[PDB]
């Protein structure tokens, strides 16, 4: 997962530099990096936390309320990339070719989600090079039900600012 842009993810809890694997991943790096150049992640939360599990986020507000993505990508998550402690991948949802905006980053080594003879699996586009105790941070700040999510933060964790660096 080092295809070659860096992006950094400025959160209220830290920061966390990412590596895209744009060789591996080319869709999924490509939708990635244009919702961050287009601004659409500022703003947006980390609204799922699981400990020992992974942070989900850019799809809502602070007041849950879910902004509008742009059309969804192929699943590109039999690229041989699997789901291990520090791992970005794209979150979906019943549809293989659902997924959108929301990420998340594997903060174990989840090998349930990796593609397989079961089920297709979710896509792997890049790692955490810098910031993965705030990512483990992040995944164990109190949480709380909103609406028909759970897993909540109390304290919304942020995402001030996601920029593709130099």
């Amino acid at each position: 997962a080092k295809g070659d842009p860096h992006v950094l993810l400025t959160t209220s809890a830290g920061n966390i530099e990412l590596e895209l694997d744009k060789q591996k991943a080319p869709v999924s790096v490509q939708n990635f990096v244009d919702y961050v150049n287009s601004g659409f992640y500022n703003n947006t939360t980390f609204h799922r936390v699981i400990p020992g599990f992974m942070i989900q986020g850019g799809g809502f507000t602070e007041q849950m309320q879910q902004k509008k993505p742009n059309p969804p990508i192929k699943n590109e998550a039999d690229n041989g990339l699997r789901n291990t402690r520090g791992t970005i991948a794209m979150a979906r949802t019943a549809d293989k070719d659902s997924a959108t905006s929301q990420f998340f980053i594997n903060v174990a080594d989840n090998a349930f989600l990796d593609h397989g003879q079961r089920d297709f699996g979710y896509a792997v586009f890049g790692k955490v090079v810098k910031g993965m105790d705030v990512a483990d941070k992040i995944s164990q700040v109190p949480t709380h039900d909103v609406g028909p999510y759970q897993n909540v933060p109390s304290k919304p964790v942020v995402i001030l600012s996601a920029t593709v660096l130099p």
